[PDB]
Order: structure tokens, then sequence, then C-alpha cells
């Protein structure tokens, strides 16, 4: 590593660390410890910790020359921010993922360079290495995969895992327009053996399929990615890009992906954009980039943009992904600001956190004005039993689906300093959403009815 460049960031950071607005900083959500943070990388589990990563643009608060930022944690709730894993030098530090080989926790990512041709880019897959899960040094043959079908300039965000004798890799990549993901494999990690375009647009999935994911949930194999340039259809697909998934079968003897292409949003919500997942204790564990692409980051003027979602765990239930806050999240209680009945009209104050459980009758409309203690920009969650549809109502901006409850007709919304996530009864609809208002929350019952209200205050779990 140049340890002059290093050094330099490191105290560019502990300097930068001071001019933070604290008012929008997230108490219990990973943020970036100064600068931009866009897409988690490397979700792995490496020598007793959880090991994440992040694109990483220390120098402001909007996206630049991509770093990887990094933090660990023993309970996927409290994060301790690392040194920057990846500086970029003649390549861009772009997405990836992480894979622990003997002593090593390996980082397989993207490097993006610059080329004086119509798309005046190139992509590879760049491999770096650590023995100490601190420091990472690329590997001196960098790429060490460069084929790309139709010698598509978009090549990027590798997801690899480990599936009999053979690491395998999905990643993104584009064609004549049309967004795919490319499935290789490698017996050692340096050589990759192309197997197959495991899927493609065929107009109406998009133009670049970023973030690819590929799992076993449920006894299915879920594709989970990021797809650019769907169009808006009724409710669904109103942020600028898209995260969802196909359920099917990949055959790990044709490496064909078997789905009916039924694609499903994983998040309804206005600030949910590329995924990671790591599977352990027999879960599955999902984690997203809580912000959006070409839209007002109002916390960009307080020299820092973007947090994680909660870290979720997965289920399919029927054809649905379920996403549901970590079995012991509830560690982050401090205060029980409320408990049984609260009127129409009647408000729970909290600080800049809070998590409320809440349940009321589904046959009368549900509301929760949800604004600073010294009022602000308001966000509105509503249960329409005239239209059977949940709508989140962010300063105007609506998004809503149809619930058809599986079980729990309950839910449990989180808010952090800058953030809300709605998790409607056993996960089968969730919203993630960043919300900014002036001072504590307030949460109003603007319900016709009365709600049942188990509502905390929950403690920090990640630095200022
Ligand atoms: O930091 C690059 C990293 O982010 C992703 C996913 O968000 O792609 C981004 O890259 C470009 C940054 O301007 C955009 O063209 C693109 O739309 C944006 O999503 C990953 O694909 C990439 O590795």
């Amino acid at each position: 590593q140049n340890e002059t460049a290093k050094r330099e960031l490191e105290e560019y950071i502990a300097d930068k660390k001071a001019e933070i607005n604290p008012r929008y900083r997230p108490h219990y959500h990973i943020s970036p410890p100064v600068g931009w943070m866009n897409a988690p990388n490397g979700f792995s589990y490496y020598k007793g910790k959880f090991h994440l990563f992040y694109q990483f643009y220390p120098y402001d608060s909007v996206w630049g020359p991509m770093h990887w930022g990094h933090v660990s944690s023993s309970n996927l709730i409290d994060w301790e921010h690392l040194p920057t894993a990846l500086i970029p030098e003649t390549e861009m530090c772009f997405s990836g993922g992480a894979v622990v080989h003997g002593d090593d926790l390996v980082l397989l990512y993207t490097g993006r360079v610059t080329t004086d041709t119509d798309p005046f880019y190139n992509e590879t897959q760049y491999l770096a290495f650590s023995n100490d899960g601190v420091n990472f040094r690329k590997y001196e043959g960098n790429p060490v995969l460069s084929y790309v079908p139709d010698n598509s300039a978009d090549f990027r965000d590798p997801k690899i895992w480990k599936f009999k004798d053979h690491w395998y890799v999905v990643i993104g990549s584009s064609s004549n327009k049309q967004g795919r993901v490319l499935l290789y494999r490698s017996g050692d990690l340096f050589n990759w053996e192309f197997l197959s375009v495991l899927g493609e647009s065929d107009g109406d999935m998009g133009y670049m399929w970023e973030c690819p994911d590929l799992f076993e949930l449920g006894g299915k194999t879920i594709f989970l990615w990021s797809p650019q340039g769907l169009e808006p259809k009724g409710d669904r697909y109103k942020n600028t890009y898209q995260t969802g998934y196909y359920i099917g079968e990949l055959d790990y003897e044709t490496f064909e992906f078997k789905t009916d292409k039924y694609f499903q949003e994983l998040d309804y919500g206005h600030d949910f954009y590329a995924t990671q997942t790591i599977q352990g204790d027999g879960k599955t564990y999902l984690i997203g980039w809580f912000n959006m692409w070409e839209v007002p980051h109002l916390e960009e003027e307080d020299g820092w943009a973007g947090t994680t979602t909660l870290v979720r765990e997965l289920q399919l239930i029927g054809t649905r992904i379920t996403m549901n806050p970590l079995e012991g999240i509830q560690d982050l209680r401090t205060d029980s600001v409320h408990n049984g009945d609260l009127e129409p009209q009647q408000a729970i104050e909290f600080g800049p956190t809070a998590e409320i459980i809440l349940q009321g009758c589904l046959d009368q409309k549900i509301e929760l004005l949800i604004q600073g203690k010294e009022g602000g920009l308001v966000t509105t969650v509503t249960w329409d039993p005239e239209v059977g549809k949940v709508i989140v109502n962010r300063s105007g901006e609506v998004r809503q689906v149809e619930w058809v409850p599986i079980g729990k007709t309950s839910w449990r919304l989180f808010l952090d300093a800058s953030s809300l996530e709605l998790f409607c009864g056993e996960g089968e609809v969730v919203f993630s959403s960043r919300i900014f208002s002036d001072g504590d929350w307030v949460v109003k019952n603007s319900s016709p009815q009365t709600l049942s209200v188990e509502a905390y205050r929950l403690r920090r779990s990640v630095p200022a």
C-alpha cells in the first residue's frame, strides 16, 4: 500500500470530522465518517466479525473517485469504522464482493479506468488480499478477469460465493442497451471461466443491471439485482433506479437460471438501491444503500451523504421475500415511551430515534403524522382500507402498494435522525425512506381509531 496516500486520507478524515453537522447523522445506521457513501460492498464474515465495505468518496458529500470504506460488527447492530480498505490508483475502486480463502479476506472488486473511446471507460475485476482484516493490498497482476461477452464497457459489481470446489461470481453488464448478468467461475480466484448470460432485459427490464446477487432462500434460487431503465408502472418503479428479484433455480450443470421473469421490487420506499447479502446461522442477512440517485440529499450540505439500511433477515413466504429487523434489534431499546391505547390526535415524543410497534383495526384508516418537535417537513404512513394500500407520503412524494397481510396486521416502524423503515405484518411490505424535519421526532395518531402502540427510544450503535 502507499503509506503516504493512506496516512494523508486517515488525517483528512480525522480533521474533516469536526465540520460534520450531527443534526441528521444516524444513531444506529452505518454512515461514512465524512463525505459520500453509496452501494454496500463485500459483505463477509472473517475472524469472528461480520465485515462490510461501501462505495466511498471521502472529500465531499457527492459521488467522486471511488474508494472502499470499511466497518465490522459482532452482532450486525453495532459497527466500528476501520481505515479506508481501498484507495483508487489508475482504477476507481467500484463495487464488488469479499470471501475468506485461507488466513485471508479476499476482495474481488471492479476497477474502472478512463479510455479515449465513445464509452470513455472500461471495467475489469481486481483482487485485493488481507490477513489482518485491516490492511488490503491489490494483486500485482490485476485485473484477474477482463473477458466480457460482446466486449461491453459495462462489467461491474461482482458477487462471489463458494459452491463445492469452485468460486462463482455474478457480474452486471449491458449489450445493445439491454441490462444483463454474467456467471463466471474459478478454481483459484485468479483464472475466471465464463459460464453464461444468466439473464438479459428483453427491452422492458432496463439498459444496465447493477449490484447482482444470487443465493438460495426457501428452497429456491433468488436472482436479486439493481436494474436501471425501468419505466414507472402504476405504483411501482417510481424511484430513479430499482432493486428487485426473480425467483427460479440455478442449474450448476447447464449454468441456466430457470425463471418466469416475474419481477418484484424488494423495498417499496423512496431511498433503497444496491444490496449485499450474507448467509450464516442458517439465516439470510441483507443490507442496502439508504439514498437514491439524482434526487436531493438534504444531508449533503452537512458534509456527508448516505447511510446503510438496518440489516434485514430474509424469508421466502410463498412468492414474496419478507424483510424483518434482526431478532436481537431490541437490544437498541432504552426508554419505554408508550404502551397500549394511543387515542385519535394523541402524540408520542422521542429523541432522534424511535421504535414503534402499532396495531389498529384494518377495517378503518390508520395514519401516523411524523414531524420534528420544532415543526418542519412531514412524513405520513397510512393504511387506506378503501384501496387496501399502505401509503408512505414523504414530504408530498407518494410510495404505496396493495397490502394483503400474511398473518400479523401490526406495523414495526424504525426512525433514526434522518431515516424511516416501516415493516408491515411479517415483513411482506417494507418501506425504507430518508426523512428530515426540525428536531426530535413527534409521532401523532391521525387515525379515526385508537391504536395499540408499544414505543421505545433507541441507543447509538455506530459512531457520530
Ligand atoms: O460507485 C460506483 C458503483 O455504484 C454503482 C451502483 O450504484 O453504480 C453507480 O455508478 C455510476 C456513478 O455515477 C452511475 O453510472 C451508476 O448509475 C451508479 O448506480 C455500481 O454499479 C458501481 O460499482
